[PDB]
C-alpha cells in the first residue's frame, strides 16, 4: 500500500489526505529521536531506537515546550502562531507529505520553523505541507526541535547541558531524512533545507557548522541569518543567563551539577514562567535561550568563519520583509497598539532606539537617532513610527542578511535574493505593521490557493509564483526555468548585488538592498562602539 | 567746501568721484592709529595724534602686508582678492563714500574686509563704495586691520604680543566712525558694521566683545560667523604657533621677550615666507594666525558666551552661499583643477575628508564620509565632487553660522537669515565651483549696475533688490520697506526658522536650512570626537 513506508528504524503507516480536489500521503509525527524527559532534559538528542510493528503516523504530534502568547486572547493573528497541539517535552518528530502516486527520486524540502528560539511548532497551519508538495511534486518535510531553556540552556564545558541542543535535534531530523527519505520518493542528494526567522537562522547555522554540511545539498533563508544580534550569545552570556534562571527557581548554584539537577525537577512551566526575566537589558527583538558560540557546533566566531571561507558551498536562495520590525515594537515599545494608527511622539521614538539597541552606549543611541531621524519635520508622528519600524527591521533582520549574503557569495555557488513587500488583502493585523515578519510564509505554502481563506486573484498567482521558485530552485539550484519566457530572477553577484522584489506586480530588480543604513549597521556602529 | 571735513583728528581734504553717471564725495586713507611699525609691531594699536593742517584724502592708502596669492598670475578671479596698492606696515586707515550734498545725519554702514585673517584689503575694486552709498544715500565707510602675524600673533601673557591686536586696530577704527561720522553728515546711532567671511566673524566678535558692543547699533554677517571653527585658536595654541614661526626664523626662543625682539627685527616678508608652515595639521580651510581666546577680548569661551546671553543684543542680518567650500578644495584637495570639472575618485574624496576635519580621529572620519557619501553610487565623481563641496562648506562656515543664529535669536531681537544661490552669468571660475565663498559681495556692493561689467539686467535688478535689503535693514533694523507691496523677507524666529533664497527668481520663503547635515556637526561629531 501507499501510506505504507518501511524505514531503517521501522515502518511506519500514513494517511491520505485531500488537497486542492485532489489528494497526497502524509506521514505525521514519525519519531526521530528518543523523547528528551527526564535525565535527558538539556541533553543531546539521542537516536530513536527501532521499533517493530508499524508506527502509526496518521495524526499530528505534539508541540515542544515553550512560552504561549495571551496579549490577544482569540486573535487569530497571533494564535496562527501559538502551539495547536498539546504541548510535551516528548515533542521530537517530523511530518512528510508525499504526492501520490509515491515518487521514485524527487526534489525534498525540509522545512525549520521559526519563534525567536522560545516557541514554535511544525503543525502549525500555515506550516501545512500538502499544498506544496502537491503542487510543486516535492516530498516536504517539517521537522521539530526543542525551544527555549529546554533546547539552548546552556553551561558551557558540562555534557549535561552543553547548549545548542535544540540545533543538534534539527541536525538529527536532517540526519533522519538523509538515511530514510528515499523510501518515501525523496531523493537524498537533493535535499534543500529551509526555514524563516529562527528557522532561517538555523538554516544559516547549518551552512557554518561542520557537522551539519554533510546533510543537505542547498539551502533558503527567509528573514533570518546565522549572524543575527538576537540568534547567538557568549558561552559566558549563555552560562550567566542558566545561573539566573536557576536563582529565578530558589536553585542550588554551588555547581552546575547542582544546577542542573534542580532545574530537571522542576515542571516544564516553571521555567516558561520565569524565562524572560534572565535578560541583561530592558529590550525588544532579544530572547532568553539560543544558539551559543561554543567551539564546537560552530568552530569560531561567525564572523571569522565567515570572512574565511569556513562554511558550505552551494547556492541559496533567500531574502527580507519590508517591514520586519513591526511586530516587535507592537509588543513591546512605548506608543505602539495594535488598534491605533501608532503615531509616535519624539519621546516615545527615543525610548524605541534605547530599547531596540539594548546594547549601545549613549553615543551610540545618538549616532542610531540621528540616523533615522527627518530633522526638517521630527515630531511627525508617521515617520517617527516608520523610522522605529526600520530600525528594528534594518537592525535585527535586514542588515544582518545583506552582511552574511555579501560574505556567503565571495565563496558560494549560486546566490538569490528577494525582498517581499506585498501586503495581504486580508491581513489582520493594522496598517501600520506593513508587511509584517513572518507574513510570506503563507505564500511560500500556498495558502492563497485555498479559495476559502479569502485571498485575492493575483495573491493565489504571486503564491503559486512563490512556490514555483522556491521548488525549482531547490531541485536545480536555480529558480529560473530554464528555456522559460517568463522574467528571469537575476544572480546576485558580489559586483552587482542585484535582487528582485517579491508582490503581485511585473517583476523589477535592483541592487544593493539597503545598503545607505546597512553600511551603518554593518560598519560604522559596531566600530563606534567598540571605540567608545 | 564739500570735499573738506573738521573732524576731531584735525581736518580732512576728499575728492569727487564720478559714480554712474553722477558723483559723491569720498576721503580715502584717513589714519585712524599711529603707524604699527617697529617697536609697535604686534602691539595694540595706538590712536593717531591730532594733525594740524588738512590730510590729502584724496587717494586710496597702503594695503596691510600678506601672503599674496600667485596662483593663477593674470587670472582675474584670484588677483581681484589680492592687495591692488603697495604693502605697508603702516595701512590702519579707513575711507568714507559720503552722497552729494553732504546728508545731515544718515544711515551709517562699516564695512570689514575678510581673507581669512591672513589677507584682506579696504581698497579691492568688488568693494568699492560709492555704487551703495550713491544708490542708498548712506555713508559707507570701510575700514583695515593688520592681518595674519602682524595682527594675531599671540603670547598670551606678554603685552609685546597679546594677540587679537588686529580686532583690536577694528575696534578703534569703529570709535574713530562713532566720535567722527557726524561731520561727514553720518548718524553715530545708526551704524551698521558688516562683513564677509574673517570680515563676518569679525562682525560677530564684535558683538560678543564687551570692549566692542556699544561703538555699533546693528550688524550684517555674510558667510562668516564668530564660532567657525577657523576663526579662533586657544592662547596655547597660539603660543605654540608663535613659537613655532621663531624657529622657523632661527628666533632665540628662550622667553617671550627673545622672541618677540627676533621677530621684530625681521622683515615683513620674511615672516610672510614662512607663515604657513606653523599648521598643526595637513588641512584645507586653517590659517596661522587668528584671533585668541584670551579671556580679554573674549572674557570665556565663545560657546559659553553664546549660551549665556553674553553678547550685544540688537538685530542681525546675515546668510550664506550655495557653494562655501569649492575655492578651498581647489587650492588644495588631490583631484582639484581650476581647468576640469574635477569628478573626484572615492579615495580622492577621502583624501578630501582628512583634509577638511585635521582634527577628527579615524571615527571622527568614518562619520563624515558616511554621512556625505550615497553607498548606492558611490564612484561617482560628480557626486563625490559635490559631497566633498558640501563637507567644506557645512563645517567651516553654514554650520557655524547655523549656530550662532540659533543661539543668538534666543537673546536678539530681530534675525533676518539668507541663503545667496545665483552663479553669476559672467563668472570666471569653472562651473563646478558653484556660487563660491566670496562671490554675493560683488552684488552687495552694486557692482552689476556698472554696464562694462557684463552683468544681465537681472542680476543687477538683484543686486538693487540686495542692496536696499542691506540698506534699510542699516536704518532700521528691518530690511522690509514698512508698506510696501513687494515680497517680504521674513523674521527668523527660534520656532519656525524661515530664511529666503537670494536670486533672480521670485521669492521663495524655507525653514531650517540645511538642518540635516547640521544637526551631525554641531551636535553629533562634537559629541563623538569628545567621547572617543
Ligand atoms: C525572532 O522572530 C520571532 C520572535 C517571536 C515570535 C515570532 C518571530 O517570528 C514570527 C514568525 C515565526 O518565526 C514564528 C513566530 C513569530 C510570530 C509570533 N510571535 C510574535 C511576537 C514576538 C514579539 C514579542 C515577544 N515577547 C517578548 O519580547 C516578551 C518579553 C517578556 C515577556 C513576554 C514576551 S513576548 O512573547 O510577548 C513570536
Ligand atoms: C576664510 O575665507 C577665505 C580664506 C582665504 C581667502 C579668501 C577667503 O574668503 C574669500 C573672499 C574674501 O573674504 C577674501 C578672500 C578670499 C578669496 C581669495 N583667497 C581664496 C583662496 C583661499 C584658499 C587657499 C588658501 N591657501 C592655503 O590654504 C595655503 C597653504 C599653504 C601655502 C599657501 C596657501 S594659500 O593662500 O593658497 C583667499
Ligand atoms: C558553480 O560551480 C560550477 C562547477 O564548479 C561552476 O561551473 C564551472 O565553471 C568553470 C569556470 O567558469 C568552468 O571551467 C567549468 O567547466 C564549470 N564546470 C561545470 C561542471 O559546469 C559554476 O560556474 C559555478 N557557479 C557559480 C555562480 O559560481
Ligand atoms: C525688540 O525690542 C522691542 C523693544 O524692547 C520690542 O517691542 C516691545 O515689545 C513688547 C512685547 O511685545 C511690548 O510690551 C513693548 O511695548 C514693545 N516696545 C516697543 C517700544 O515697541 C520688540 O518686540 C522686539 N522685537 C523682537 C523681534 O524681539
Ligand atoms: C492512529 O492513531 C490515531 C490516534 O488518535 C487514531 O485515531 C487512528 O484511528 C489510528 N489508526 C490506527 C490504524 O491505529
Ligand atoms: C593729494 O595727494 C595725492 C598723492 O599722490 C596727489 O596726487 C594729489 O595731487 C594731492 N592733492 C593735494 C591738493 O595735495
Amino acid at each position: 500500500s501507499e501510506l505504507l513506508v518501511n524505514t531503517k528504524s521501522g515502518k511506519v503507516m500514513g494517511t491520505r489526505v485531500p488537497v486542492l480536489s485532489s489528494h497526497i500521503s502524509a506521514f505525521l509525527g514519525i519519531p526521530f529521536a528518543e523523547p528528551p524527559v527526564g535525565n535527558m532534559r538539556f541533553r543531546r538528542p539521542e537516536p530513536k531506537k527501532p521499533w517493530s510493528g508499524v508506527w502509526n503516523a496518521s495524526t499530528y504530534p505534539n508541540n515542544c515546550q515553550q512560552y504561549v502568547d495571551e496579549q490577544f486572547p482569540g486573535f487569530s493573528g497571533s494564535e496562527m502562531w501559538n502551539p495547536n497541539r498539546e504541548m510535551s517535552e516528548d515533542c521530537l518528530y517530523l511530518n512528510i507529505w508525499v504526492p501520490s502516486p509515491r515518487p521514485k527520486s524527487t526534489t525534498v524540502m525540509v522545512w525549520i520553523y521559526g519563534g525567536g528560539f522560545y516557541s514554535g511548532s511544525s503543525t502549525l497551519d500555515v506550516y501545512n505541507g500538502k499544498y506544496l508538495a502537491y503542487t510543486e511534486e516535492v516530498v516536504l518535510v517539517s521537522l521539530s526541535y526543542r525551544v527555549g531553556a529546554f533546547g539552548f540552556l546552556a553551561l558551557h564545558g558540562s555534557q549535561e547541558a552543553p547548549g545548542n541542543v535544540g540545533l543538534l535535534d534539527q541536525r538529527m531530523a536532517l540526519q533522519w531524512v538523509h538515511d530514510n527519505i528515499q523510501f518515501f520518493g525523496g531523493d537524498p542528494k537533493t535535499v534543500t533545507i529551509f526555514g524563516e526567522s529562527a528557522g532561517g537562522a538555523s538554516v544559516g547555522m547549518h551552512i557554518l557548522s561542520p557537522g551539519s554540511r554533510d546533510l543537505f545539498r542547498r539551502a533558503i533563508l527567509q528573514s533570518g541569518s546565522p549572524n543575527c544580534p538576537w540568534a547567538s550569545v557568549s558561552v559566558a552570556e549563555g552560562r550567566r543567563r542558566a545561573v539566573e534562571l536557576g536563582r529565578n527557581l530558589n536553585c542550588n548554584l554551588n555547581s552546575d551539577e547542582e544546577l542542573i539537577h534542580c532545574l530537571r525537577e522542576k515542571k516544564p512551566q516553571e521555567l516558561i514562567d520565569v524565562e524572560w526575566n534572565v535578560l541583561p537589558f530592558d529590550s525588544i527583538f532579544r530572547f532568553s535561550f539560543v544558539p551559543v558560540i561554543d567551539g564546537e557546533f560552530f568552530p569560531t566566531s561567525l564572523e571569522s568563519m565567515l570572512n574565511s571561507g569556513n562554511f558550505k558551498k552551494t547556492q541559496i536562495l533567500l531574502g527580507v520583509n519590508k517591514d520586519e520590525g513591526s511586530f516587535f515594537l507592537l509588543y513591546g515599545a512605548p506608543g505602539f497598539s495594535k488598534d491605533s494608527e501608532s503615531k509616535i511622539s519624539r519621546e516615545d521614538f527615543m525610548s524605541g532606539v534605547k530599547l531596540s539597541v539594548p546594547h549601545a552606549n549613549d553615543l551610540g543611541l545618538d549616532a542610531v537617532t540621528l540616523q533615522y531621524t527627518d530633522w526638517m519635520d521630527d515630531n511627525n508622528g508617521i515617520k517617527n513610527r516608520d523610522g522605529l519600524d526600520d530600525i528594528v527591521g534594518d537592525h535585527n533582520v535586514i542588515c544582518p542578511l545583506m552582511h552574511f549574503v555579501n560574505k556567503y557569495t565571495k565563496f558560494g555557488n549560486g546566490t538569490y535574493l528577494y525582498f517581499f513587500n506585498h501586503r495581504a488583502s486580508n491581513l489582520v493585523w493594522p496598517e501600520w505593521m506593513g508587511v509584517i515578519h513572518g507574513y510570506e510564509i503563507e505564500f511560500v505554502f500556498g495558502l492563497p490557493l485555498v479559495k476559502e481563506l479569502n485571498y485575492t486573484a493575483e495573491e493565489e498567482a504571486l503564491s503559486r509564483r512563490i512556490m514555483h521558485y522556491w521548488a525549482t530552485f531547490a531541485k536545480t539550484g536555480n529558480p529560473n526555468e530554464p528555456h522559460s519566457q517568463e522574467s528571469k530572477w537575476p544572480l546576485f553577484t558580489t559586483k552587482e548585488q542585484k535582487f528582485i522584489d517579491l508582490n503581485t506586480e511585473p517583476m523589477k530588480v535592483h541592487q544593493r538592498l539597503r545598503v545607505q543604513m546597512c553600511v551603518f549597521w554593518n560598519q560604522f556602529l559596531p566600530k563606534l562602539l567598540n571605540a567608545t
